[PDB]
């Protein structure tokens, strides 16, 4: 039940740092959604922001820009990861993302993981 | 130093190991376009796959599922990156990528830095 299995689908995952993200995988493979930052220490908190990408067999990569008209973190995000089935049923994303800001000193880049859980309605 | 700059232009971009992209970027700031790998050791070289991201500000994400009717590595690319002004007026996007892909072993994701340079016509 990889990837291809969800064409035509919502559904939500969550985070280690409480990140909740919803994604509509469709029949093209085509990823787009609502990510919502909880991690803490960080801007665009608690609002969703537009995510979109695109998942094919075991693999999805998707971005977040920081904007959506109410909170700007002048900043983006993109994760890429592969989809991994859980001891019981369950499955989870592990992911690599890569953040890219611009401050004062010029722009920077941040990464880490990031272990996606599906949550079931 | 402004991907908003770059509304209903299409531009292509090339890094230190050749690989090209073009990419369009609309009023919305949305992205989309064509990226050719040319990474020695890597596969899917010299085709274009579709990618997609978000531009806002001087932060850009986009990302590439390495599948495209021709070549399928059954991987995934994410790119997170700010634009950086050069000596010159030229106009670089560096990035950071996370490459998520499924091999013998399981389930493995590579990252590394990645610097596009602007060519115009
Ligand atoms: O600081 C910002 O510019 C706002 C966005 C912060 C989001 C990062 S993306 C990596 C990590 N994982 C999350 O779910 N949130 C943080
Ligand atoms: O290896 C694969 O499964 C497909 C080819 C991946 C190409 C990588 S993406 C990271 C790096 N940046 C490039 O321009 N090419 C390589």
């Amino acid at each position: 039940t990889d990837f291809d299995s969800l064409s035509g689908t919502s559904t939500t995952w969550v985070n280690e740092l409480g990140s909740v993200m919803t994604i509509d995988v469709d029949r093209k493979g085509g990823v787009t959604g609502y990510y919502v930052n909880n991690a803490p220490g960080t801007g665009c908190r608690g609002l969703p922001y537009d995510l979109s990408g695109h998942a094919h067999g075991s693999t999805i990569a998707f971005s977040v820009v920081w904007s959506n008209g109410i909170a700007d973190c002048r900043s983006a995000t993109s994760w890429a990861g592969y989809a991994r089935k859980t001891f019981g049923g369950g499955v989870q994303i592990v992911t690599q993302w890569s953040l890219a800001f611009v401050g004062k000193a010029g722009g920077k880049i941040e990464t880490g993981q990031n272990v996606f859980t599906y949550q079931a309605a």
